[PDB]
C-alpha cells in the first residue's frame, strides 16, 4: 500500500513529463469511470401488514386516520427490511407518530429496544414531555449534561433497562467510546426544519461507528435538489449502496488520489448526477400537507421553548442556590423568580439603572426584556402572534410579576385585560364580556392561575406555571423549570431537593432554538411561517443600523464590578 502508492504517485509524475496528451486521456477515462460505477450501482412484491388500531401503550390521545398510515407506512419498512424519511409538514405529528411507531413494535413485535433517537437540543425537553404524555410506560434515558452526568448513566446503559435512548449530535461524536458500543435496534434522527451544515459530519461518524438496523430521518422540508446533501442522504437512507463514510468531493475524487489532482463536475454531468439521486430517493419519502388532511388537523398543539439567563440572571442564580423543610420551598420560590426576571428584586433594578445611565432609577425601553431570557423570548412571539391577529392568553402565577408584565406591554403598546384573586365576581363577568365580544381591540389576557371561557383566546403561553388553539410554555434552560415539568414526610423533602438538583454546565450546541425551529412552534401555515422569518431578518436590519447595538441578552463584559465577585452586594440587594 506504501510501496504501490510510491510508485502510482510516480507512474502519476512521469506521465506528466512523457505524455501529456496520454496522460490527459487517463484521467478523463477515470472520471467517467466513477459515473459509469455510480450510475450502475444505482440502477436497481412487498410483506402486508394492516394497522386497524395504535398500540394500548399510546394513551392519552387517538391518532387520527393519516398519522395511522404514517404508523402503518414505517411498519411495512420495518417488515420489508427498508428505510424512510416521514417528512409531513409543521406540527402534523411527527413526533406522535415517532411514539406511535416505538409503542406498536414493543407491543406486537415485542421489540423492547434499544430505540435511538438523534434530535436538536432545543427541542429534547419537547421530546421528553410528549413521550411523558403520550407513552409514560416507555423508559427512556437522555444522554447529554456534565461528564459527571453521562457517567452517572453508563450502569443503565451496560444494564439494558431502558426502551429508548434521546442524545445530540456532540454526545454522538465525543461519547462514540460509550454509545457506538449499543446494538441499536432504531436510529431515528430529527433534521429539525431543513438540513444544516453540521449533518454531513453526523452522518459519516453514525455509518463509521454505530450499527442501526432500521433507520428514519424526520424532517420538515422536501427532497432538495443539491448534490451533496443528497449523498448524505443517500448514504443514510441506503448505506449498503457504497459502503462509503465520504462526502461527495472525496468520494468522487478518491481515484484521483495519488495524482495529487481534485476533479469537478461539470453541468451536464452535476444535473444528471442529482436527477438520478432525486429518483432514487423519492419512493422512500412520505409527505402529508396541513391542506391535504385539513379536516383531521390537531386541534390543541402544543411546544416548549426554551430560554438561556442574562449574565444577572446567572450571578443571581448561582447565589440563591449555594446558599440553600418549607425553606427548600422558598429556595425554589426565589430561583423561578430570577428566571421570570431579575428586576423582582427592587434593589437590583434601582442599582443597575444608576450604571445603565437611568438617573431617575426606572428601567425602560430594551433594557426591560434583556435581563431576562424568558421576556427576550416573549419579544420573539407576540409582536409575530399579532401581526397575524391571533388573541393570546397569558398565564402569570406570581401577581408581584405582573407589574413588570405591565410595564412590557405599555413599551411594546399591546392592548390587555388583567385578572386576578384580588378581582371580585362583578368585575370578573365584564372583563371576560370585553375579551369575548366580537371585535374586541384586547389582544393579550393576562391572568393568574386561580373556570373562565376565553373562547376568543386561540394562543395560549404559559409564562410560570405548576378554533385550533396553540399552547407555548417557556422554560429556562439548566433550572428549576424544568424539573418541575418533569412530573412520606421524609420522603416529600427528599422530592424538592431532586428539584433542586442543579449542576453548571458548557455544552457545545445552543439549547435555545434558532429563528426556523422557533417559527416553526408558532405559525399556523406555510405564509406565518415566511412573515416571522421576514419579520426575523427585519429585526436583524433594525438593529444594523442602529447606532449603540447591544446583544438581545445582557452580557457580563456589560456589567459592574460591584455585582461580579460579591456574595456581599448580592445578599445585599436580595434580601427582605
Ligand atoms: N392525533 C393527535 N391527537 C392529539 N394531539 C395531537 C395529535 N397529533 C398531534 N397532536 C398534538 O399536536 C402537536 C404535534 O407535535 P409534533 O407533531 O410531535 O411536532 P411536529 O409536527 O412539529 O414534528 C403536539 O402538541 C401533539 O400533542
Ligand atoms: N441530522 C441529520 C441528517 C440529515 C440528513 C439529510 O439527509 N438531510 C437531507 C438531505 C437531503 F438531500 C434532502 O433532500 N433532505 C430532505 C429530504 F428528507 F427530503 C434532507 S442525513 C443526517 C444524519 F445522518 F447526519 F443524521
Amino acid at each position: 500500500s506504501i510501496a504501490t502508492e510510491r510508485i502510482e504517485k510516480e507512474r502519476m509524475r512521469r506521465l506528466m513529463a512523457e505524455d501529456e496528451e496520454g496522460y490527459r486521456k487517463l484521467i478523463d477515462q477515470k472520471k467517467d469511470r466513477r459515473l459509469a460505477y455510480l450510475l450502475q450501482q444505482t440502477d436497481e412484491h412487498a410483506i402486508s401488514e394492516r394497522v386497524e388500531k395504535q398500540s394500548a401503550l399510546l394513551i392519552n390521545g387517538t391518532l387520527k386516520h393519516y398519522q395511522l398510515q404514517g404508523l402503518e407506512w414505517m411498519v411495512s419498512l420495518y417488515n420489508n427490511n427498508l428505510n424512510g424519511i416521514l417528512a409531513d409538514e409543521m406540527g402534523l405529528g411527527k413526533t406522535i407518530q415517532t411514539i406511535a411507531l416505538i409503542t406498536y413494535l414493543m407491543e406486537h413485535k415485542r421489540l423492547n429496544g434499544p430505540y435511538l433517537i438523534i434530535v436538536p437540543l432545543s427541542t429534547l425537553s419537547n421530546w421528553t414531555y410528549e413521550f411523558d404524555k403520550w407513552a409514560p410506560s416507555v423508559v427512556k434515558i437522555s444522554y447529554k449534561g456534565t461528564p459527571a452526568m453521562r457517567r452517572s448513566l453508563v450502569p443503565q446503559l451496560r444494564s439494558g433497562k431502558f426502551n429508548v435512548l434521546l442524545t445530540t449530535y456532540e454526545y454522538i461524536i465525543k461519547d462514540k467510546h460509550i454509545l457506538a458500543k449499543i446494538r441499536w435496534k432504531y436510529m431515528i434522527v430529527d433534521e429539525g426544519h431543513r438540513m444544516k451544515n453540521h449533518h454531513c459530519k453526523l452522518t459519516q461518524v453514525l455509518n463509521t461507528h454505530y450499527v442501526a438496523p432500521r433507520r428514519i430521518l424526520l424532517t420538515g422540508t422536501p427532497l432538495q435538489n443539491k448534490l451533496p446533501e443528497l449523498w448524505a442522504l443517500l448514504n443514510f437512507l441506503l448505506p449498503t449502496i457504497f459502503k462509503s463514510c465520504s462526502t461527495f468531493e472525496q468520494w468522487f475524487n478518491a481515484p484521483f488520489a495519488m495524482t495529487g489532482e481534485r476533479v469537478d463536475l461539470n453541468e451536464e454531468e452535476t444535473i444528471l448526477i442529482i436527477r438520478r439521486l432525486h429518483k432514487v430517493l423519492r419512493p422512500f419519502l412520505l409527505r402529508r400537507l396541513k391542506k391535504e388532511v385539513e379536516s383531521q388537523l390537531p386541534e390543541k398543539v402544543e411546544y416548549v421553548i426554551k430560554c438561556d439567563m442574562s449574565a444577572l440572571q446567572k450571578i443571581l442564580y448561582r447565589h440563591m442556590q449555594a446558599k440553600g423543610a418549607k425553606t427548600l420551598m422558598n429556595t425554589i420560590m426565589q430561583l423561578r423568580k430570577i428566571c421570570n426576571h431579575p428586576y423582582m428584586f427592587q434593589h437590583i433594578e434601582e442599582s443597575f439603572a444608576e450604571h445603565l445611565g437611568y438617573s431617575n432609577g426606572v428601567i425602560n425601553g430594551a433594557e426591560l426584556y434583556r435581563a431576562s431570557g424568558k421576556f427576550e423570548l416573549l419579544d420573539r412571539i407576540l409582536p409575530k402572534l399579532r401581526a397575524t391577529n391571533h388573541r393570546v392568553l397569558l398565564f402569570c402565577q406570581m401577581t408581584s410579576l405582573m407589574t413588570i408584565m405591565e410595564d412590557y406591554f405599555a413599551f411594546r403598546n399591546f392592548l390587555y385585560l388583567r385578572l386576578d384573586g384580588t378581582t371580585k365576581s362583578e368585575d370578573r363577568a365584564a372583563l371576560l364580556k370585553k375579551f369575548n365580544e366580537p371585535g374586541s381591540q384586547y389582544f393579550i389576557f393576562l391572568l393568574s392561575t386561580r373556570g373562565l371561557n376565553l373562547q376568543a383566546a386561540d394562543t395560549v403561553v404559559i409564562f410560570d406555571s405548576d378554533n385550533e388553539v396553540r399552547v407555548l410554555r417557556l422554560c429556562t434552560v439548566n433550572s428549576v423549570e424544568e424539573k418541575i415539568l418533569a412530573a412520606s414526610s421524609h420522603e416529600r423533602r427528599a422530592f424538592l431537593q431532586a428539584i433542586l438538583e442543579h449542576e453548571e454546565e458548557n455544552e457545545e450546541e445552543d439549547e435555545v432554538p434558532d429563528d426556523e425551529t422557533l417559527n416553526q412552534m408558532i405559525a399556523r401555515r406555510e405564509e406565518e411561517f415566511d412573515l416571522f422569518m421576514r419579520m426575523d431578518m427585519d429585526r436583524r436590519r433594525e438593529d444594523a443600523r442602529n447606532p449603540k447595538r447591544k446583544p438581545r441578552l445582557m452580557e457580563e463584559d456589560e456589567l459592574p464590578s460591584w455585582i461580579i465577585k460579591d456574595d456581599a452586594e448580592v445578599e445585599r440587594l436580595t434580601c427582605e
